[PDB]
């Protein structure tokens, strides 16, 4: 079929927000979001993920974990997740210390994407169009910090996570893995795939 632009789908396909929290994160580090397109579909995609990680997940006034996808949750329950991807620097790091200072938790190295507030600690998510052990590995290297927890999607369905504990129910992570076949799925109508894969 005719090959369009990755411009194009990441407009079309991710949600205003997630596009312009993109935008400002490639600005801030000097990166253009037209040139460096396969770049801006992979931030893209990234962000949507940490948002989708933490979405409906709350904390109840019993102080238990809870999902509430209607709306209108009720005003007692608190976020289960502190979301520190998408911040601009100094924003992202007054979280962290917020936390850390709050928590007890140590301070991390370099910023995480989450903090769960039921499992306390720092979850670091990665969306790799490779093998999620290879994967997984390269980001637990630069980590190199015991605390912070890892949780990896590939787009194919497969994950691999810090000691084989995945955080949420398999309703959670399939909501995810939907989502990043979607992504593929009309990348590759597009014509964009192989060269999206190809260039992490
Ligand atoms: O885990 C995170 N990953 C990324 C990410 C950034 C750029 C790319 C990319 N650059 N060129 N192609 N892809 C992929 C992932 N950003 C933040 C993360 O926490
Ligand atoms: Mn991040
Ligand atoms: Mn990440």
């Amino acid at each position: 079929g005719p090959l369009g632009s990755m411009e194009d789908f990441v407009r079309q396909c991710f949600n205003p927000m997630i596009v312009e929290l993109a935008e400002k994160a490639m600005k801030e580090y000097g990166e253009d979001p037209k040139i460096e397109t396969n770049k801006f579909a992979a931030i893209c995609t990234h962000l949507e993920v940490c948002f989708m990680y933490s979405d409906f997940h709350f904390i109840d006034e019993r102080g238990e974990s809870i999902i509430v996808e209607s709306g209108d949750p009720n005003a007692l329950l608190k976020h289960r997740f502190e979301i520190i991807e998408g911040r601009d620097r100094i924003m992202a790091w007054t979280v962290v210390n917020s936390i850390c200072n709050t928590t007890g938790v140590e301070k991390p190295k370099f910023l995480p994407d989450l903090y769960d507030y039921k499992e306390n600690r720092f979850i670091e998510i990665g969306v790799t169009r490779r093998e999620v052990h290879i994967y997984y590995l390269e980001k637990a290297n630069k980590i190199k910090s015991e605390k912070t927890h890892i949780h990896i999607f590939s787009f194919t369905g497969e994950e691999m996570a810090t000691k084989a504990d995945y955080t949420l129910d398999e309703e959670s992570r399939a909501r995810i893995k939907t989502r990043l076949f979607t992504i593929r799925q009309e990348m590759a109508s597009r014509s964009l795939w192989d060269s999206f894969r190809q260039s992490e």
